[PDB]
Order: structure tokens, then C-alpha cells, then sequence
């Protein structure tokens, strides 16, 4: 429905003068409007403070005076609360937000008294779940019947599949609709508004000033997710994982897509259940995915066709949806990225026997030295299907060999977790850690103190990523670009996108 989505910045400073500065920062960062959260002001003088904000804000203003019974801070008399919103209207507000619960009464109170530019948002907040399309439809119709100018519905993501229902609502409701799904599993709903008809999304001045769970920053919407480039035809890609908030795949693929003017967007996909995820997002809108822990093996099963390298590895880390028939094709770029990063570093000990361990184990037997796996669960086979070692024993273990961590051990926030004792590294000449967040794991740090050769996970991450770009876009992998993107935009640590 109609225009690209606006970016609204929530303004929650507890004093009038600080809110003024926040509206200025909102303007500097690129926000399109501000939501003035009046219920967050510590000492409020409505006529005075309202006049101040409207006079000084460089951006159009949306006033919200959220009561405690709708998730806000305001307590006290209800008519006084409404008096303030009407006051904001007659003082020159661009919008007010009024709760569905009181919306009929309130809109009646201003009938024939609205200024010309003024729109009334009527909102409903669901902190439990995301209702069925049938129940959302009825919600939309109820909000319309109050006389709302704009419909606002926030729901809660119990599973990421919930987001498809909200997209269906914003895409097809014939009324300007703000439709958002809260929580980390709902984050995709906040990014893709301009493709699915959303009127507005909330982006924060920074990650500390969140007004409801899941909101990204304005800067990430604009510069990381390329918000202004997203449109109805943009194809959606993403990193399927659990956890997923550490992933820098959205940073690199969005920069590459933008650099080559490819009409795609890459988001985080926090997926609990891989089967239901793929079923829920089967349309052509969702053109490909990357697959991380713990879904690499299940993805191989969910794919209709499987590349031989991935077939014979047992795991899929890249899913392409073929436009012809909607068919899911599965590839593996972990092998080449891992092995080639190690070869450039210069008997193989592979920590972990999940999808990433399978790809590295497979690759190593293919070229140079075919050797031994170590997993938490000892009995992870793979040392047989390729040519084992219980995790508790791996420290107790040649002088100048190799070791390759492919588990999540050491990944943020577990920065002091390491898969093996420092003293046991004396037996190793190269240590590779697929973990790239942080860049310097405890394992890699201690491995270097042990005088060994350290190849970081970023060497593997960038390599496997430009191979996925090639699969995703059908365009030649722009290797130099991806290194340059990772160097300039993927260097900061302790980043959580959630
Ligand atoms: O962190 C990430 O985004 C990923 C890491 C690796 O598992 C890759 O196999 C996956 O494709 C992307």
C-alpha cells in the first residue's frame, strides 16, 4: 500500500530540553519523523512543553501519551491524558497516537476540529502473540471503524513464521497501516516495510533508546539494511541460524548488493524450526538463504536438489530458490572457504562434527592429510565416513600439526571459552577457528602465544560469503570487494543485531 515506509525515531528523554536535542539528533541521523513519548517526561507542563517541542523539532511530530494499561508510563486521570493529545493536535502536531480502546470516544471529541495536515493514528499493541489472519483482519476493521486515519498494529513474535501474517496485512489492507512484530524473531518485520506496504517503522537513536523489543537503530536501517533501496520487487535473502544476532552476513551481502546495484536485501533469520520456516516463506519473495548452526544438516534434507559437493558432505550452508519452479537447491561453500583459508595459512584435528565440521573434515581428506575429528559427543561417525576422539580427551594428545575449531565455542558472548587447553597447543603448527565474532578468540590468542600459525575465521567467512553472493546473484564473485567490505564495515566487535 502506497508510499515507501517512513522511519520514525522514538523520543523518550525524561526532560523537555533533552527531548529537543533528541529530535535534532533524529534529524541528523536521517529519521523522517519523531514519536514524542510524552509518558516518559518526568515533569510535564503540557501547554508550554508541547509548544516548545513543536516549535523546535526539525522533524514532523507524532505525539504519544501512552497509559500504563497499554504498556506505557502514564498514570492518572484519563480525560487529562486526552486533553493533552487534543492540545498537541490544536498546537500543530503532525500526528497523534490514540489507543484503540478509547479511540471512538476520542475521535468523536475532535470531529470537525482537526487541522488540515493532521492525521490520527489509532494503535493496538499485542504483547502475547501474533494472531491469525482472521483475527488481524477483525482488528484492522475495528480500528478503521473508530475513524482512524492510519491503522497501527504491533504484535509479538513467538516464532519467526508469525511475521508473514503481518506482511500479508500491511501488503493488502486498503488503509495506511503501520504493522510491526516485536521481539528478535520479529525483527524482519521492521526492516522490510517498504517491500510489503508498511507505512512506518521505528528506528532508534542508538541501541540503548529502545521503545519496544527488536527495534534497530536508524543508522543500521539506512546504512546496513539499505532501507531506502527496499521496494516491492526487492528479493529477500538472509542468514538462517540460532543464534543469529552475531552474524555479519547482513553487513557484507547488503554492501555487495548495493555496490553492484542488485535488487536484493539480506536480513537476520532467527529460526527455531527449519521446516516450518521454509514452508512459511516459500514465495518468490524469498530468493535464497545462508544456513548456520544448527540448521546446516536439516537444510540438506529440506532441499529438493543438492549440489554434489554438498551431497557428499552431508550439509547445506547455501539455499537458492529457483525462480522456474520455486524449487530449493542446496550448495556448500563452507568447504572451499575453510580449506583455502587454511592452505593460505601455510594432519588435521577437527573440533566439532556439525555441518561446518563435516565440510572441513570432508575437504581435508580430499587434499593433503586425512585425519581425526573431535566432538562433544564422542561418537560423531565422520572419522569413519572420511578416514575419532572424545572432547574431554582432546587436550591429552606429533609437534607441528593443525587444529580446526568449527563449533560455537569462543563465540561472543563466550569470549573466555576455548575448545582446548593452552598447553595442548604446543603440539600444533596451525590453528584455525571458524568463529569470527570475536575476531581474536581465546583459542586464537593462546594459539599465537604458543607460537603457532593462526588463521582467523574471517578468512573463512569472507571466502564462503562471496561464493554465496555468486550463487545468490548469478554475478561473478567480487572477491576484492568483499575483503574491502569486511575490512571497512565488518571490523567492530560485540555487535548484536536483535
Ligand atoms: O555467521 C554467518 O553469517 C555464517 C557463518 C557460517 O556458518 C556460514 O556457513 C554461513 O553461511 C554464514
Amino acid at each position: 500500500v502506497k508510499n515507501p515506509s517512513l522511519i520514525c525515531a522514538p523520543v523518550m528523554a525524561d526532560s523537555i530540553d533533552k527531548m529537543v536535542i533528541e529530535t535534532s539528533k533524529a534529524h541528523e541521523l536521517g529519521a523522517d519523523l519523531v514519536e514524542i513519548r510524552l509518558d516518559w517526561l518526568k515533569d510535564f507542563n503540557p501547554l508550554e512543553d508541547l509548544k516548545t517541542i513543536i516549535k523546535k523539532s526539525p522533524l514532523p511530530t507524532l505525539f504519544t501519551y501512552r497509559p500504563k494499561w497499554e504498556g506505557g508510563q502514564y498514570e492518572g486521570d484519563e480525560n487529562e491524558r486526552r486533553d493533552v493529545l487534543r492540545l498537541a493536535m490544536e498546537l500543530g502536531a503532525d500526528y497523534i497516537d490514540v489507543e484503540l480502546q478509547v479511540a471512538s470516544e476520542f475521535i468523536k471529541s475532535i470531529d470537525g476540529k482537526k487541522p488540515g495536515k493532521f492525521k490520527v493514528i489509532v494503535s493496538s499493541h499485542n504483547y502475547q502473540n501474533t494472531p491469525s489472519v482472521e483475527d488481524l483482519d477483525g482488528l484492522v476493521a475495528r480500528i478503521q471503524q473508530t475513524g482512524a486515519d492510519i491503522v497501527k498494529i504491533a504484535t509479538t513474535a513467538v516464532d519467526i513464521a508469525d511475521v508473514a501474517r503481518m506482511f500479508h496485512i500491511t501488503s493488502k489492507a486498503q488503509v495506511p497501516t503501520i504493522g510491526l512484530v516485536m521481539g528478535e524473531r520479529g525483527l524482519m518485520s521492521r526492516i522490510l516495510c517498504s517491500k510489503f506496504g508498511g507505512y512506518l517503522t521505528f528506528g532508534t537513536l542508538d541501541s540503548s533508546k529502545v521503545s519496544a523489543p527488536g527495534q534497530p537503530t536508524i543508522k543500521d536501517l539506512l546504512d546496513l539494511y539499505n532501507f531506502r533501496r527496499i521496494g516491492p520487487d526487492t528479493k529477500v535473502y538472509g542468514i538462517i541460524g540460532k543464534p543469529v544476532s552475531h552474524s555479519k552476513s547482513p553487513i557484507v551481502h547488503n554492501q555487495a548488493f548495493k555496490s553492484v546495484d542488485f535488487n536484493g536485501v539480506y536480513v537476520h533469520l532467527l529460526v527455531d524450526n527449519l521446516v516450518s520456516f521454509l514452508q512459511a516463506y516459500s514465495s518468490s519473495d524469498f530468493a535464497g538463504f545462508s544456513c548456520g548452526i544448527p540448521h546446516k544438516e536439516a537444510a540438506l534434507q529440506c532441499c529438493d536438489e543438492v549440489d554434489p559437493l554438498a551431497k557428499s558432505i552431508g550439509a547445506v550452508n547455501t539455499i537458492l530458490r529457483r525462480k522456474s519452479d520455486g524449487k530449493l537447491l542446496g550448495y556448500n561453500t563452507d568447504c572451499i572457504g575453510s580449506i583455502s583459508a587454511i592452505e593460505d595459512g601455510l594432519t588435521v584435528v577437527v573440533i566439532g562434527a556439525g555441518g561446518a565440521g563435516k565440510a572441513l573434515a570432508y575437504g581435508a581428506k580430499e587434499k593433503g592429510a586425512k585425519v581425526v575429528i573431535a566432538n562433544r559427543t564422542y561418537e560423531r561417525e565422520l572419522a569413519e565416513a572420511i578416514g575419532a576422539l572424545s572432547l574431554t580427551d582432546l587436550d591429552n594428545y606429533e609437534d607441528g600439526m593443525v587444529l580446526a575449531n568449527t563449533t560455537s565455542m569462543g563465540m561472543q558472548p563466550n569470549v573466555e571459552e576455548t575448545p582446548i587447553s593452552k598447553d595442548a597447543l604446543k603440539h600444533y603448527a596451525l590453528v584455525f577457528d571458524a568463529v569470527y565474532t570475536p575476531r581474536i578468540t581465546r583459542l586464537l590468542r593462546e594459539a599465537e602465544e604458543s607460537g603457532a600459525i593462526t588463521v582467523s575465521g574471517s578468512e573463512m567467512f569472507v571466502r564462503q560469503a562471496y561464493e554465496q553472493f555468486e550463487i545468490f546473484t548469478g554475478l561473478p564473485a567480487p572477491k576484492e570487494l568483499y575483503w574491502q567490505i569486511m575490512s571497512k564495515y565488518g571490523s567492530r566487535e560485540n555487535l548484536y543485531f536483535q
